[PDB]
């Protein structure tokens, strides 16, 4: 009964059902997004009316269109055909990956790139890579997919190894046609294979780990209800699941006494961007928008015990709908357990004499996507003492090209003649606040040095300063770990006992962000990734920090045409969106797969509670 | 027999029969600081001459001495008559805590003190604080502790809750005289108990807490052979432990196949300071140099097994010398042990149909020390990648004064009436460098962003740049998080087989240096804190980044000392030294007793290895 369950196959039978009825999923439709709506401020209707909103692909070509329904009602709510060359693409089909390698095998300006390569067709793997927007009037209002290919000697080969350097198409999807065949000459193709289960690469396997158990006797100190609300060390929440966004945390609160006291509304990461930052034309057009244009929930692997997770592990296994609209369960694709977590606290009195220690432990919430080469981890923590924090794990294999015999100024040597051009991983993590409730307001806090003199004689003062961000307009800042810079989100209406508002800090890991020209096309349409800190009003059309569709769409959507409404946010519903990621030159050691390489941030509690909550914590 | 072994209690007991002997150890002496020395450059000597150093305290005040001893001959190398007034004092001892309350206790002026405040002498606390270096001229030729009190209200009682704001004493430990006595006026003491384990302030103890058993069926993965030789999956080290600086690790190498690649030939915590920003007369001089001052190691604490260290754990239990030459065992002063580290690396492949996943793996070697109030963990580990990491745990009890009446700006209020002093926790990681061998150089690597243009048409392209520091003068950095900097340790005549010279980076957490003003005491006696990263040509005696006797030492010794002789660090046997910490902004969370926070740094294999070393990893 809970209007925060995760989607069931009926729903998704429901929805397809209910298009179908509406005349609006034909034989030449097809589902390339569908999710659950979030229930509207304010506890509207009676009871709680179930709606999904789908974006539906047309293979023919003709417009494609939103639509939101009713499960509950069974009715169409609204319906908006979608003019893709404005307002952009839709999501890239996971059935339109193949037909980027079927088309060029049978184009004549491919087959002859390859020829003069020595290279058999049948061996050539290409990558659909999503096309971004540059400077190709024929692409206007063109559903494009751009191909590199990669050379695959045997069937479990890894490609990855062997990239066919100095040739890219750009291919219609829809229309089945090659628009392009850009060949700026012959590379040689890497030699070396990749095969990380090769013998013959990996050596002898070692044989001097010993195993580590790790048990609950008792079973795990959380307890799992309605499907998805967790309860744990007096924490409440509801793990939701998006195709798009993935794991969702709805309703975060805590348990501070006899009340619940909410203080994360929706968690998401509501995008994640990957720009290549070699100038080749080759590949100076890709940006890999993982959420925003291929979806990685859809990805998400199904995770085994004691590989992926290991412990005692509690799996949800999410629904999410096929391009028909037929509801597709991914089998153990979210784990949740706890762990220990090291010390808590600790203090050894020299004049009362007491010995003092407690352990930490962490909820762990997780699942892990897989998008081409590259996989991710997503982990959201639960701690003990109320912090909150996120970690994203990158692995996989790097996207690789040919290494100039003269060298490199954007690309590193991985192999002979194998290269890794350089590129960052960006996320925004969105994160709708309610801080003891949604009156809320987000203040910069910098360290303050103070100047020796009257006051400060010795010169030893040190203080720090709070600016309130009052309007959207001043809401995007920059990190600064200089100034040792980080961002409360406070309630001004409810104090603690010494009357000072109730508040969490937000630590971020001041990392790089976007490296590009600001005149360029990655720069415009990954906007978000220029800057540290957004704060919006909340609006329920404000999703994603780079609109609905990103697939081949300019900038003017998302969060700098949010912001530009210059709402008040001193004391409101807001909403924080952190940017936050790795700049990537790849190291040999990350040839042939690559170890994994962690970003994130965290949220500490910061006068929200009235001393340490956690002085209740058993000793054993 | 290993060169590197950990000190017994016969050594100790050699060390106190000789210097007796020799006439050195007389009823007024007792040992400051008592540790082996390392091995000299080169030990193309056979059999290790055993060497200790001491600096013998007089008690009488007569010039204390440092004295050099051969426990292997049982002969005194060398005894050198210290100036304190010119090379400083020496290291407090624990039975000079005790002194400060003592003498205080029968002052006139302390007592007058007092009983305004309607204190009951026998129930006021006095810490033993560092004295420093300011405008006192009657303290320079006196070894000075400055007395800070708090009351205890009953012997169980946390005396932390109850300081005496507007009061301190300064006091010359060896005449035994009280030199000042400053009373600001009167203050009330905080009313509130800070009793962590008194269940009127603990509530109900929770009993959600399911236990979570980790075990290890066939033991660890680990070897520990000559009583601190370390081997573990691919590592190789030996675990030492100083009174001073506290669990040292020496000669990390790691097995790449047929050769032992050496990384780091000691890795060590040189200093951690502590230093103050209230402006206020009563704690404006207040900077405590845990490590040089104190010695951490001596109150090193012994781990609990179940609470302390969980798992399977191997402990080391390092002897340590008393005040009076007596060897004192810390029994499990240190834990070692392997634990699971989640996700290796992983990918699922879409052409081969490969699904590969592998956990990583950390070997852990801690300890625990307690200074007064607080209480810090130190922990390295090492990773199966090649990783290499040390982190720091602060936790304890935080260093209380009144809160003001009207506010403050460089104290928080935990409390009714009780405030918590701003400050920092500064550390100063020592590192020996060896990347495959001592011919070593330090590039600092910089993200370079590239203007849209000729040769990067879309304004994707970015870059990196590296600046090798030939010369000490130039060796003096900062951190920048904006540009992505880190500091690459390489050996330019070991190159891998990319002919690339092999590498480490150093990736520092950027948080905030030393925030004192320039010209202060502080910023002259802690210097290494005002910058991130110091290199130096290695020399014997240039151990600490602050000298060899910190206590009341007026500035200047240590790394600024050493970097003064500009010698060239430019593929030569160096020294990297490492500046992080913490800033604390105490929060009402943090109080009576706080979570534990972190701070840390790592080190990671560039282009050290030919490709990935852990292909070699099995499924288990
Ligand atoms: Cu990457
Ligand atoms: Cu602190």
């Amino acid at each position: 009964a809970s209007p925060f369950r995760l989607a069931s196959a009926g729903e998704i039978s429901e929805v397809q059902g209910i298009l179908r009825t509406a005349g609006l999923l034909g034989p030449e439709k097809r589902i390339a997004y569908l999710g659950v709506l979030d229930p509207a401020r304010g506890a509207g209707s009676e009871a709680e009316d179930r709606r999904f909103r789908v974006f539906i692909h047309d293979v023919s070509g003709a417009r494609p269109q939103e639509v939101t329904v009713s499960v509950t009602n069974g009715t169409v709510i609204s319906a908006v055909e979608l003019d893709t060359a404005a307002t952009g693409e839709l999501p890239v089909l996971e059935e339109e990956f193949e037909v980027v390698e079927q088309l060029l095998a049978t184009d004549e300006r491919w087959l002859k790139a390859l020829a003069a390569r020595n290279l058999d067709v049948s061996k050539v793997r290409v990558a659909p890579l999503s096309a971004g927007v540059f400077e190709y009037a024929e692409e206007r209002g063109r559903r494009i997919l751009r191909g590199l290919a990669f050379v695959q000697d045997f069937p479990e080969d890894s490609a990855w190894a062997h990239p066919v350097d100095g040739l890219v198409a750009y291919v219609d999807v829809v229309s089945k046609e090659v628009t392009r065949v850009i060949d700026t000459g012959v590379f040689p193709v890497p030699a070396e294979h990749g095969n990380y289960t090769d013998p013959e690469l990996t050596g002898p396997l070692r044989t001097t780990q010993k195993p580590i158990s790790i048990t609950q006797p008792e079973g795990p100190s959380f307890t799992v209800t309605g499907g998805n609300h967790i309860e744990w060390e007096k924490w409440s929440l509801d793990v939701g699941f998006d195709v798009r966004e993935g794991v969702v945390l709805h309703n975060i609160a805590f348990r501070d006494g006899d009340r619940l006291r909410p203080i994360i509304n929706r968690a998401s990461i509501a995008e994640m961007v990957v720009p290549y930052g070699d100038p080749s034309p080759i590949r100076s057009w890709q940006n890999y928008f993982a959420t925003g244009e291929y979806l990685v929930g859809q990805y998400a692997n199904s995770l085994e015990l004691g590989c992926d997770c290991l412990g005692d592990i509690t799996y949800l296994s999410p629904v999410i709908s096929d391009a028909f609209g037929n509801p597709r369960e991914i089998r153990n694709g979210i784990c949740m357990h706890e762990e220990d977590w090291g010390i808590l606290a600790k203090h050894s009195d020299l004049w009362s004499g007491i010995n003092y220690t407690r352990r930490n432990r962490r909820m762990v919430i997780s699942f892990f996507t897989t998008i081409g080469n590259y996989d991710y981890g997503f982990y959201w923590y639960l701690y003990l003492d109320g912090t909150i924090e996120f970690e994203a794990k990158a692995t996989g294999v790097v996207f690789t090209s040919a290494f100039p015999e003269g060298g490199s100024d954007n690309i590193s040597q991985l192999a002979p003649g194998l290269g890794a051009p350089f590129h960052q991983h960006i996320f925004s993590a969105r994160l709708d606040m309610a801080i003891d409730g949604f009156t809320n307001r987000v203040e910069e806090e910098d360290v303050v040095r103070q100047t020796m003199g009257p006051g400060n004689e010795r010169g030893n003062a040190f203080s720090r300063k709070r600016t309130v961000l009052t309007r959207e307009s001043e809401a995007v800042r920059e990190a600064d770990a200089r100034t040792g810079r980080t961002w409360i989100i406070s309630n001004p209406e409810s104090k603690n006992r010494l009357n000072e508002p109730v508040g969490y800090k937000l630590h971020a890991h001041n990392q790089p962000t976007l490296l590009a020209d600001p005149g360029s096309s990655i720069a415009r349409r990954a906007a978000f990734a220029t800057k540290d800190l957004w704060v919006t009003r909340y609006a329920d059309d404000e999703r994603y920090p780079t609109g609905d569709f990103v697939n081949q769409h300019s900038g003017g959507a998302g969060l700098p045409s949010y912001i530009a409404q210059d709402r008040d946010i001193d004391g409101q519903d807001i909403v924080v969106w952190h940017t936050f990621g790795l700049t990537h030159f790849p190291r040999v050691e990350d040839w042939p797969i690559m170890p994994v390489d962690t970003v994130g941030f965290k949220l500490r509690p910061e006068g929200f509670f009235d001393r340490s909550p956690v002085l209740d914590v058993p000793a054993n």
